[PDB]
DNA sequence: CAGGCCAA
DNA sequence: CAGGCCAA
DNA sequence: CAGGCCAA
């Protein structure tokens, strides 16, 4: 028989975007130097191992899209960010000719010079890690003296705007010409740092560990053989990366019913859970089903984590266990690996009467280039004939949320606990 | 060493069984026209799209085995029903000559005819459907004016009598002759329909997708060539369907002081849960281990369901994850994909003045020979000397149950949310 | 380039250790007798069918380890039994020529000699079954009586003092020369006992069930053809075997601010649930998430378990379930199989007048050889330069603990339910 | 030698 | 082209 | 024919 009707199913339109930048990066070859932390609030006292491994904000939107790209993709709803693969490649490494102290003859010919490369040091479970900026002696450039008070979310905007620039309508439209349309070099300031327990202050059984032997989880190779030459080269696939919330669905509830029914989900998990762990064993390890939450498109829809697009350079790409679907779905916890490169600190050519480390160093520059590719894909649901596109019920999304209605998401910014990456509340911007 | 003994292990016996029948059904060639349904309670105000694809009640023990069957299969415990299978074969279409109004020569030899297959059309998220029964206007009698009050349970109650008949001390006896008797055809009543929301009173934002295109998901075929030919042909693994609920084990409780002791289930889940979802958005997805539930046999056993024979006509065979079993489980939600076959109304041969559907449509029947056959199978396990058979007591079942002590079951008769059939409360007869 | 640094990880030492044990065993072939067992308390008044198959305590670390290897592997934190092996070789079986009865002339050349072998009764969910110690009829000294009130931890105590001997300060000494260094044999007096409901008192619908045919599940053969043979040879990899916590991390509260952070744990069961069944049937069976419970190494550490030692002789080694670990991890529920062995009682050369068992029975024992080997593994892990050994915090384990504070273990002492062993609260020695 | 721990 | 979502 | 049920 002739099959005048067959089932073609649903019009579903898929869109695959691609999004390239090409940074080149100066990183300061920062001492190994020990820095004390005082206790502020839950904050304990610590002391921190400075690095010159300046991180790679590789987790983030900003990295592989330009503003323009952003607020285009907006208008794409559905849009997941499928994978992010990062190219870094190093040129040469300049090191002082000498270090301007006038009593001294340390100028020289030869150097030293040692490119250090840390790949997934933020999830090593015992190595209590943060990425820093630092602030600087004046005597010794290249010797940290303490932390800036610039957080996180402040550098990550100020490297965008280094990176595409101001708008027309700034008064300060000058100070930052894009590294997106000239391709200059632009200055990292953001550097791994080691932490360990400050015991001075103590009381009862103190920890005397010192520090984890970090050197030994890290990659060093001789700077001078690695001139333009690939150290880098990492892939990621996101478990979910939702860019832009689906379409809504038509929902059920205008037409049947039974909206809120009852099914079985067997000896299956179709509801996520919160896992709150204690370090300070004073609580054991806790799971919560379903936590709060609520809906990123439809009639309660909370939208505030797009509209406030912690997703741009605040929050990093991928949220797998931020965001749920309803349906029978599997979701398992997510963490984008840390990029940490850098030059190991050249010590100054002078004699130093004492068994130690070398105090006074030459100014030394790592010079990456950066290649970035993100890729992306939307879709166009048509469930209905008219009214615009609606997505199946079942492609609902929900996302973590407080109870005071601020938005649950992952952040790459504090130390891991137990290798995993903390979710918290998301902050206004 | 010639072993006097070895492990045997039980003596356990293994029935299985099979039914067979076959049914011809006559169906109408129902216009699609859409029907107002008025709000009523929690239902809102819905339009509805009529069709004339009537539903194949596969899914239902009646379906399969005659009373005297199920009779006798209630004196088996421990079966399961293990596959269905259904085949359909359509024969000779029928089509009136002419529609009869007497102020048109529209009579005509000549016949477009067209035989429409939907299979899982009820599971599609998006489609909001079920089966109803219509009312029809007397000057066109293929035309649907509304909906009968005919309830699910009542139709399949009807059509049960129609195919086996009364008992011989009814007065009513002589009205319906059986068709496992006769094998003459059964006149079928219940459609699909197609719904979707009605907003001319909708307060707010509101919804204006029209229908969803649901010839997109059916085959529609040529039923001149079609005669005398296998239409649909669709297997059903159960995954759990207790028929008559399991022998029930020697209680430990009479032996042993440990009977209410606890053990670990690690990270295994062995108690099902139920998961509640809200279609309207206004409370989030939720997962709720250990719902209310009872054994459906043992010392406090209540097999409400199986003595309301709930099982023959009123729910589907197949329960999974309505039943728990007392061990190491792995549990899923199930659904048994719908069957709707008709033939799509023929247009009167008159003209009509507008760029319009045709308002007048001829009598047509489609003419189904339905084949099925059922697979049940039951176990005789004795783990104890004397006193009848006995089971394990891993072998125990549970049945859930709302707090009022209704047995909750799984239906096939209300739209499907999110792709799912719901479990609802057993009403008693 | 020269890679002048490397990923090299951490210090890590793994300990392998073995230990092996030869025990010979002297069995007595205890007749099938009804013994009644009185109500106490939660107990109900039941019938037990004894038997004279001893059970074999491979299931125990002092049965692989003497007192001195325990004392040193205590001071091997993060130690896991790996592997237990058993292997048993039955010697020649002696039967007593004549009863002593000298009314009768019951002394013959002629013997039937039979030996039962029984692997994994224990977890059989319907047959209701432990391990007891008898007593006996004076006049028929195979024919038990009654029980004794020796408990099972008594038993394995006096039988590691019947394998390992006293201290050298105990006034009883000499009463007990340990086996482990004559190779003496040593009776046992733990044998299968299988039980059954006593309806005498019972009020409203009596179970008449009667035993089960628990020689349906044993093996048998003739003892005179198994002089010098192996008859269990049986294998067990553990699971979960903690015999000392492992080494504590170090506690990122004192690092971080971040230590009582939360993270999703998706669809995964990161933290273990215990449930609770009821065979009475009164109450459907629970899971229950997050029961309560305490790390067993670091600052909250409650290590009451280990330093009881319960688990030399009082817990069975595999722990699976009972323990948790900080990460991502599938925990299941484990046993052990048991192994009772034992000699069929031998009947006396009388002639009984009535068409019933034996009433009087010849004196036999087996002599059992058995070999055990129990591996075991062990780590140092440096997470640190200074302060001895740390583990990773994702290493980090906690036990489940009674809200009292008494820690919970797995027992194989009580019958199985639903063919699980069960959690119970563990004694203070 | 990276991604929910590593000593798997 | 059906069975716990489909645009997997 | 044993290890989270066996009649899988």
């Amino acid at each position: 028989a002739t099959a005048i009707l067959r089932p073609i199913g649903l019009h579903v339109e898929k869109f695959q975007q691609t999004y390239r930048k090409k940074w080149r990066f100066l990183t300061s070859a920062n001492a190994n130097v020990i820095l004390a932390e005082a206790a502020s609030g839950e904050r304990p006292a610590r002391w921190a191992l400075t690095t010159g491994m300046a991180s790679i904000p590789w987790e983030y939107l900003f990295f592989y899209m330009s503003p323009a790209e952003y607020n285009r993709m907006k208008n794409y709803p559905g849009t997941f960010a499928k994978s992010a693969s990062v190219r870094i490649r190093t040129w040469n490494t300049r090191v002082a000719f000498q270090t301007g102290d006038t009593q001294t003859a340390n100028a020289t010919l030869n150097q030293n010079k040692f490119l250090q490369v840390a790949k997934g040091i933020r999830s090593i479970p015992f190595i209590c890690s943060t990425n820093r900026k630092y602030t600087y002696s004046d005597t010794e450039p290249m010797q940290p003296t303490g932390f800036a008070t610039l957080t996180s979310y402040e550098y990550r905007d100020g490297l965008k705007i280094a990176m595409y620039g101001y708008d027309n309508d700034s008064p300060d439209f000058a100070k930052k010409p894009p590294a997106d349309a000239t391709g200059a070099e632009i200055y990292l300031q953001d550097y791994l740092t080691i932490y360990t327990n400050d015991a001075r202050a103590t009381t009862g059984t103190k920890i005397l560990a010192g520090f984890p032997p970090y050197k030994n989880f890290i990659e060093e190779f001789d700077a001078s053989a690695c001139i333009n030459t690939d150290v880098v080269a990492m892939d990621y696939d996101f478990s979910y990366a939702p860019l832009v919330p689906q379409f809504a669905p038509v929902p059920n509830n205008l037409i049947t019913q039974n909206y809120n029914a009852s099914y079985p989900a067997g000896t299956k998990n179709e509801v996520t859970a919160a896992k709150t762990t204690d370090s300070s064993q004073a609580t054991p390890p806790t799971q919560v089903r379903n936590a709060p939450r609520k809906y990123i498109q439809g009639p309660n829809a909370d939208t505030t984590f797009f509209d406030e697009e912690q997703n741009y350079l605040r929050v990093p790409i991928e949220q797998g266990g931020i965001f749920e679907e309803v349906n029978v779905e599997t979701v398992h916890d997510t963490q984008m690996p840390s990029i940490n490169v850098g030059i190991r600190a050249v010590p100054k050519l002078t004699t130093i009467d004492e068994t130690t480390q070398a105090n006074s160093w030459l100014d030394a520059q790592g010079y990456f280039e950066v290649d970035c590719v993100l890729t992306t894909e939307s879709v166009d649901p048509y469930t209905y004939i008219k009214g615009g596109c609606y997505s199946a019920n079942t492609k609902s999304q929900l996302q973590y949320f407080a109870n005071d209605g601020r938005p649950i998401a992952k952040v790459y910014d504090n130390p891991n606990v137990y290798g995993r990456m903390q979710m918290i509340k998301t902050v206004k911007p």
